[PDB]
């Protein structure tokens, strides 16, 4: 399931370009 966990990496790391990463 590395595709779908590259999925949610991607959301979370746009996530945290403004909200940031804690």
């Amino acid at each position: 399931m590395e595709f779908v966990a590259k999925l949610f990496k991607f959301f979370k790391d746009l996530l945290g370009k403004f909200l940031g990463n804690n």
